[PDB]
């Protein structure tokens, strides 16, 4: 999709303090070979206190993003809140809490689930909603938020390719103006890969209690066995290349013209990494930042953009690729252009 | 919102067998005073077999709906799957499963959370997406699906105003054509009422285990005490009347020209009900059907519309009000005009 009138007006992250891989190694929680392989140096870790519940971190992130962009909360016509895991109270609309705390009473709020791609997928849904004339205002607030906890989640081991960080992020879209123009978005998808995110886990009538420790790497092995696909790996590559290709083409841009790619925090640690498939070096991606936070649920792309902007690592005229990816498997990519620094 | 080119192509519900309130009373699960007061005769209850997990019931409801409007799977550009509760496997994209089974590999799929209003709210998000030009394809598949179970959910008691039904429903939207035209949608919302959905339940870092039985009626009582609002009931009335009036006005349709209203399944049983606020007799609402299914997650409006259509209880020219409502609190309403009987 080529966007004629879509802008990023604000972006921010609210992240708890860093907790080092070295401390996790010394405490016996993380094997040192895995620490070195995955290359994650630290992750963000929240306290157990109610004030660091995911909707609260999200509300804080949202207030900062709105504040950085001079978007009046009364101009927000939609709130989308993406997440991976428990929001702290069940049978309850988290997104309305985020919306109420950061925007107000009279804005429709949805919770969104597209695993790690949530943040990126929400751009397309919200952008479309803003262009439709359904809502009053010119802006949408997009949030992410998670806080991982035992026993179900072991942040250092429960997923093979990454390590989870706690926290929240926010991005404000506008059809009027902002510091960056959204030139394009594109989504690559291959829903056959969903089996890799459930492996042979049975469909249970109720959450299994007490929760065993999640091991998403292991689901992957039994998923691959069950799916029995000749081209399993190619299916991933093809959808990622589709997203990249269409987003760059719809932006009239080439990967050589991309100052920086903000990508999900994940690392194979040998062979080809995502930057190789994207066609740019490590140094032109957000890895140097993301390896200090870990995988902050659905928020890596928002957080990494905030990072670029806060540390004046881009200037007007630069183009940035925002690059998604989540179990499903779905990947939404966007090309933005820096118009001014906030 | 007035829609110039939005149609319902197909609608269907996949529902497990009914289970009577009468039997619940004899099994000691339901107080006879409560059964009498609420007027719900039966609720749909799925087996605990894996083939009745919510995403699988949803896939079947989807295939049924796609077949009824002759929408080619290849023309669906989005899938949205709304739900209230556990989908059977955690840390896993249930929407991609629904998408893969009903539609195919290359369609973006999102899970949606807006409690009981998710099925109606989805119509607005999907309609906007279809009008935006993001996808090739002129159709969207909207699904819902839930299957409630203990210990956490007691379908007969966990919510004061209704009793939960298991099952799934699907509604296929089109910008090209359909048997019904969506004349309008409108959303009323008041996010200050989110507190009524959490009561004084603290944010917990991890789901509480073992699960206590949920009691949403008690959350509403505690939440009202905590909020200390002067105009609690007026806030509900305002947002509901807002959704009704705009939906009606944007459809250019008077209340007395609504052939039927499909509403959420609930009942106060005191002689003042939702139908009174809407300005229609009980007999022109879906209560007679609803009270045999219970509250089928986010699917009451799809399910009720399919019931009307399958039993030829409406005819071309008839305008139907689909009326949402879910904790948040958000309510999306729509006026649909029957064009043909498929
Ligand atoms: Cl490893
Ligand atoms: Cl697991
Ligand atoms: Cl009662
Ligand atoms: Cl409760």
């Amino acid at each position: 999709m080529r966007w004629e009138n879509l802008f990023v007006s604000g972006v921010a992250a609210w992240l708890p303090p860093l907790s080092t891989a070295q401390d996790a190694v010394m405490a016996g929680l993380l094997d040192p070979a895995r620490s070195k392989l995955r290359g994650i140096e630290s992750v963000t870790v929240a306290s157990d206190a109610e004030e660091d519940a995911p909707p609260r971190m999200a509300a804080r992130a949202a207030r900062a993003a709105l504040g950085r962009g001079d978007v009046d909360p009364a101009d927000v016509s939609l709130v989308l809140h993406s997440s991976l895991w428990f929001q702290g109270i069940d049978l309850w609309p988290a997104a309305s809490y985020v919306a109420h705390e950061a925007v107000g009473r009279h804005v429709p709020a949805f919770g969104l689930a597209q695993r790690c791609n949530g943040g990126m997928g929400a751009i397309e849904l919200a952008g479309a909603y803003l262009g439709s004339g359904i809502g009053a205002g010119h802006a949408a607030l997009l949030t992410t938020g998670d806080r991982f906890a035992g026993p179900r989640i072991d942040r250092w081991n429960s997923v093979d390719v990454t390590m989870y960080g706690d926290g929240a992020a926010a991005l404000v879209l506008s059809t009027r103006d902002g510091f960056a123009r959204v030139l394009s978005t594109a989504t690559g998808v291959d829903n056959s890969l969903e089996i890799l995110a459930r492996g042979d886990e049975p469909f249970a009538p109720h959450p299994v209690e007490p929760s065993p420790v999640a091991d998403l790497g292991t689901r992957t092995v039994r998923g691959a066995e069950l799916a029995d696909l000749p081209d399993l790996t190619h299916r991933y590559i093809d959808l990622l290349v589709a997203a990249k290709t269409q987003a760059l083409e719809d932006a009239g841009t080439a990967i050589e013209d991309i100052a920086h790619a903000v990508i999900p925090v994940s690392r194979r640690g040998t062979g080809h990494e995502l930057h190789d498939l994207l066609g740019l070096p490590d140094e032109r991606t957000s890895w140097a930042y993301g390896r200090t936070t870990g995988h902050v649920g659905a928020g890596d792309q928002y957080a990494g953009l905030a990072h670029l902007v806060e540390n004046a690592l881009v200037q007007p005229g630069d183009r940035v690729l925002l690059f998604g990816g989540g179990a499903g498997y779905t990947c939404t990519a966007a090309v933005v252009e820096i118009l001014r620094m906030p």
